[PDB]
């Protein structure tokens, strides 16, 4: 009920430290090249107790589909094999995704009429923020 907010068809906007989170996270040249290309559109959508998640552009469509606190595995759109789970904390999504004894985590929060999308490995930070399409 309250990840209705959540709910819709959003379009990246902006970027920040996109590239350098890649890096971080361990992604190669061309696919760092490709991926930072792209302008994903993100559509979240809920079927009772199932979040739905796509992201959608030109590199590389995915979508998972999850139970909050409920552990799965993910093929992340760079290719890693990842054990991610996602809880709601204080009406944040938070998105851990365990791969050989690494660790990063996605936030995606609403703030006024955009979608922020946090993205964390290590000391490194991306923003990537999202409007209604
Ligand atoms: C935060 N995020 N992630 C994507 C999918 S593309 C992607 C590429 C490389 C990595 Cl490491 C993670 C994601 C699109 C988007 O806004």
């Amino acid at each position: 009920h309250m990840c209705d907010a959540f709910v819709g068809t959003w379009k990246l906007v902006s970027s920040e430290n996109f590239d350098d989170y890649m890096k971080e996270v361990g992604v190669g040249f061309a696919t760092r090249k490709v991926a930072g290309m792209a302008k994903p559109n993100m559509i979240i959508s809920v079927n009772g107790d199932v979040i739905t998640i796509k992201s959608e552009s030109t590199f590389k469509n995915t979508e998972i589909s999850f139970i909050l606190g409920q552990e799965f595995d993910e093929v992340t759109a760079d290719d890693r094999k990842v054990k991610s789970t996602i809880t709601l904390d204080g009406g944040v999504l938070v998105h851990v995704q365990k791969w050989d004894g690494k660790s990063t985590t996605i936030k995606r929060k609403r703030e006024d009429d955009k979608l922020v999308v946090e993205c964390v490995m290590k000391g490194v930070t991306s923003t990537r923020v999202y409007e209604r399409a």
